[PDB]
């Protein structure tokens, strides 16, 4: 058993999960019990986008160590990545239940609280999950992300800012530390900061869009055109830059070049 079993673990390893499965198969046909011959199987299937699979077999190991958190947690994950969020929860509960201490069942409950919407709950799980390990740039960033959904920038901000000092090359947090200072009303330090994840991002048509929206509010049409200009450089087929753009013209009141580029927008999209 323990001899198959070791060289499947090699092959997983190397990353060749074909030839763990068949060696995995050969252990377990010799030792049916061993719990983590079938979780290390489950997790060959997982790492193959194997869903189904994955799930099966972390039962069997389940079925023969129900105290492992491991297999909870794997469990949770495989529901996770098919997007049955609710199930996530049910089995990171169980594993959290096993292993408390546990930063990445707390982070990964949050995570799944977050997608079914419930940011409170994301927001009390994530910071358990930074007390325990506050070391992650990414948790901080989802904990910003939720305090933002519930409208605390004052918040976002604090953790947009903690994501930043671990890691200053996120675009992401620079881009929604740009959202939060915007809405409390502070624009040129919002602009600042998409400045900022457009130097670390500089081929996203959203963002220069963006940017350009934040001109526009302004009333800064020149650079408004100037940025959607540049995100249609990069996506000309986006309706929302062509439309903006004649939004810009309009406000300039020149007219016979709104009406060019909404009409351009409404060929790409006729419903507004
Ligand atoms: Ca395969
Ligand atoms: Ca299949
Ligand atoms: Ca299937
Ligand atoms: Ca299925
Ligand atoms: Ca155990
Ligand atoms: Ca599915
Ligand atoms: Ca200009």
């Amino acid at each position: 058993a323990e001899a198959w079993y070791n060289l499947g673990n090699a092959y997983y390893k190397q990353g060749d999960y074909d030839e763990a499965i068949e060696y995995y198969q050969k252990a377990l046909e010799l030792d049916p019990r061993s719990a983590e011959a079938w979780y290390n199987l489950g997790n060959a299937y997982y790492k193959q986008g194997d869903y189904d699979e994955a799930i099966e077999y972390y039962q069997k190991a389940l079925e023969l160590d129900p105290r492992s958190a491991e297999a909870w947690y794997n469990l949770g994950n495989a529901y996770y990545k098919q997007g049955d969020y609710l199930k996530a929860i049910e089995y990171y509960q169980k594993a959290l239940e096993l292993d408390p201490r546990s930063a990445e069942a707390w982070y990964n409950l949050g995570n799944a609280y977050y997608k079914q919407g419930d940011y409170l709950k994301a927001i009390e799980y994530y910071q358990k999950a930074l007390e325990l390990d506050p070391r992650s740039a990414e948790a901080w960033y989802n904990l910003g992300n939720a305090y933002y959904k519930q409208g605390d920038y004052l918040k976002a901000i604090e953790y947009y800012q903690k994501a930043l000092e671990l890691d200053p090359r996120s675009a992401e947090a620079w881009y929604n530390l740009g959202n939060a200072y915007y809405k409390q009303g502070d624009y040129l330090k919002a602009i600042e900061y998409y400045q900022k994840a457009l130097e670390l991002d500089p081929r996203s048509a959203e963002a220069w869009y963006n940017l350009g929206n934040a001109y526009y509010k302004q009333g800064d049409y020149d650079e408004a055109i100037e940025y959607y200009q540049k995100a249609l450089e990069l996506d000309p087929r986006s309706a929302e830059a062509w439309y903006n753009l004649g939004n810009a013209y309009y406000k300039q009141g020149d007219y016979d070049e709104a009406i060019e580029y909404y009409q351009k927008a409404l060929e790409l999209d006729p419903r507004s």
